[PDB]
């Protein structure tokens, strides 16, 4: 049981900032503050047997995850109302839109600075897997910027309508996510743990620096036999002015065996994330992002 008065005695609602096939969410302003916020407003599925809404227990899980969580790079759940259709997020406003949209509004990027936004995400998955929360659903639109007019901007990661708590005693299987960034474990039915979101965080990592995804193929199902024999490769049209270190990190995330993958612990040591000496950060502010190519990612 959530909140029972209307939303709307202590929000002015105002306008619409995008829709899942389950959820609308709207601007709006809490008037005992003033403070300006985000209403989720997510479809109740009424009956079982129904197609249409998202069932009681996906949306209790998406909320006691979400409640459970404070971090400057993750989302903040404000308040959660219900009423006889939906469940109402109010959540905090990630103003900023897609990382990959601001940066590629830049001259250029040094894999320096662009380490930088990354160790933001890196952060943000240290809080979560400590917490032994997978997002299960990381990808580059889920990656915003609280304030894009700043100096120095915020990471947020947002949504979790696909997280879980794992829970030491019991496997946890799906198929479910984006083919072109989920894990084999995933794509395969097998067990699902945190290691999947390193997976996702290579991903991201390689269409940072050369703007080519590199699973995509010409069907999703091709995309998929990708994944699950790990086809990929660094071709020079792409990868040319991109340093050891930096592919070295991508190939420690990009790995079959979960158990064998780098950890985020691991992630955070890595030489490339955290230089050990001059050679590797000079080689670091040395090379450059793919900016030309990059700019074509984020167009499409």
């Amino acid at each position: 049981v959530f909140r029972q008065e209307n939303v709307d005695d202590y929000y002015d609602t105002g306008e619409e900032l995008g829709s899942g096939q389950f959820a609308v969410v709207k601007k709006c302003r809490e008037k005992s503050t003033g403070l300006q916020y985000a209403a989720k407003f997510i479809k109740k599925r009424r009956t079982k047997s129904s197609r249409r809404g998202v069932s009681r227990e996906d949306i209790e899980r998406e909320v006691s995850i979400l409640k459970e969580i404070q971090h400057p790079n993750v989302i903040t759940l404000h308040e959660v109302y219900e009423n006889k259709t939906d469940v109402i997020l109010i959540l905090e406003l990630v103003a900023g839109g897609e990382l990959f949209d601001f940066l590629a509004e830049k001259e250029s990027l040094t894999e320096e600075e662009a380490t930088e936004f990354l160790k933001q995400i890196l952060n943000g998955v240290y809080y979560l897997h400590s917490l032994q929360i997978a997002h299960f659903d990381l990808k580059p639109e889920n990656i915003m910027l609280l304030d894009r007019n700043v100096p120095k901007p915020r990471i947020k990661i947002i949504d979790f309508g696909l997280a879980h708590k794992i829970d030491f005693g019991n496997e946890f299987k799906n198929i479910f996510g984006t083919p072109e960034f989920v894990a084999p474990e995933i794509v395969n039915y097998e067990p699902l743990g945190l290691e999947a979101d390193m997976w996702s965080i290579g991903v991201i990592t390689y269409i940072l620096l050369s703007g080519a995804s590199p699973f995509l193929g010409d069907t999703k199902q091709e995309t998929l036999a990708n994944v699950s024999a790990v086809n990929y490769e660094f071709e020079d049209e792409y990868f040319s002015n991109t340093s050891a270190l930096a592919k070295d990190f991508i190939r420690r995330l990009l790995v079959k065996d979960p158990k064998k993958r780098m950890t985020i612990q691991d992630s955070l040591q890595h030489p490339w994330i955290k230089p050990k000496d001059t050679q590797q950060a000079l080689s670091r502010k040395a090379s450059a992002v793919n900016m030309e190519k990059f700019k074509k990612f984020a167009a499409r």
